[PDB]
């Protein structure tokens, strides 16, 4: 009956994607069913603000470790998806019952993953270099650690877990979109993740950019920043023409191509600090043209004195020219 809290709370911490999720083949379906809630709860416990960072380090940290400690739970967590904190010891105990092939890969995946969460905790992202660090921490780790789990089943190559740089991008390029579209929602949650170095350049404080006066500044830094997202799709869109299970690829291309969406959306938008922004993946042919019309989408958008408009047109450039 564990199993089936499980799913309850995959749907639960998940709208849409959970219906992906259970569409997984063979063991990765209930091995990516117990990573994401595991990913969550660590997510979960990062992101409680109400929690002080002199609490959070030791749990930051110890997180691998709390999955083979089958009375382990978090209850003081007043988040939204707290339940998955409370309840721990199930998602836990269906942890272990995962073959132990797919146990090495998550664990080492959480234990990083905390070092990660706690080094930048205290701490402003600073170069854009770091929020590629940050980035890789809690995003990039979670791509290396599914092509591992994909390889691991044996439903995809070898080498889908090999290039761990390919993997890596695919989560950068979801974390850093995530990242950009929540900015208001992190400043009233009292959570910061934009890289200084960038944003220092055009306003004193990040929270500026919530305030009205300064919206341009705040649109320049938001479009220079989507730039720096776009670099990644090279490597997502030769990630994913490598899959070969077809249950992998529509798990992985859909988040990607929301992303895409999402980064189109969100481009030279100035509702972006005002609130949330409102916005055939089954082949790649179709994937890579989704992709490309979107590209275009912000390409179209470019306002020619942005200070980052001949970046952006350069790497769409690269990206419409290449494979
Ligand atoms: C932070 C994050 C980007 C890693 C979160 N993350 C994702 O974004 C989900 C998508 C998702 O759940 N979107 C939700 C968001 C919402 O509720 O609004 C949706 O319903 O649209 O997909 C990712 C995910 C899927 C496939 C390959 C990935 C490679 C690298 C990094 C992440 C990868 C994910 C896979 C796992 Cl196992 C766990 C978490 C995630």
């Amino acid at each position: 009956n564990s199993l089936k809290t499980c799913y309850k709370y995959l749907n639960q911490t998940s709208r849409s994607f959970a219906a992906v999720i259970q569409a997984l083949d063979g063991e990765m379906r209930n091995a990516v069913c117990i990573f994401y809630l595991v990913l969550r709860a660590l997510d979960t416990l990062e992101d409680d603000m109400t929690i002080s960072v002199e609490k959070k380090v030791p749990l930051l940290h110890n997180f691998h470790s709390f999955l083979y400690q089958p009375d382990w739970r978090f209850m003081e967590s007043k988040e939204k998806d707290r339940q998955v904190l409370e309840d721990f010891p199930t998602i836990s105990l269906e942890f272990r019952n995962l073959a132990e092939k797919y146990q090495t890969v998550i664990a080492d995946i959480c234990r990083r993953m905390g070092i990660g969460m706690a080094e930048f905790l205290d701490k402003h992202v600073t170069s854009e270099q770091e929020w590629d660090k940050y980035c890789h921490y809690v995003a990039g780790l979670v791509g290396i650690g599914l092509s591992r789990l994909f390889s691991a089943s044996e439903f995809e190559d070898p080498l889908v877990g090999e290039d761990t740089e390919r993997a890596n991008s695919m989560g950068l390029f979801l974390q850093k979109t995530n990242i950009i579209r929540d900015y208001l929602e992190d400043q009233q949650g009292g959570r910061e993740f934009w890289p200084q170095e960038v944003w220092s350049r055009y306003v004193k404080k990040l929270g500026d950019f919530a305030k009205p006066e300064n919206i341009d500044l705040a649109v320049q830094c938001l479009n220079e920043l989507i730039t720096n997202a776009l670099h990644h799709i090279p490597d997502v869109i030769t990630y994913l023409s490598r899959l070969r299970n077809q249950s992998v690829f529509n798990f992985c291309a859909i988040p990607q191509v929301m992303a895409i969406a999402t980064l189109a959306a969100c481009y030279n938008n100035q509702q972006v600090f005002k609130g949330a922004v409102k916005i055939d993946a089954t082949n790649m042919p179709a994937v890579k043209a989704i992709i490309y019309q979107y590209m275009e989408e912000i390409y179209h958008r470019i306002p020619d004195s942005d200070p980052s408009s001949s970046k952006t047109r350069q790497i769409i450039s690269t990206i419409r020219t290449q494979n």
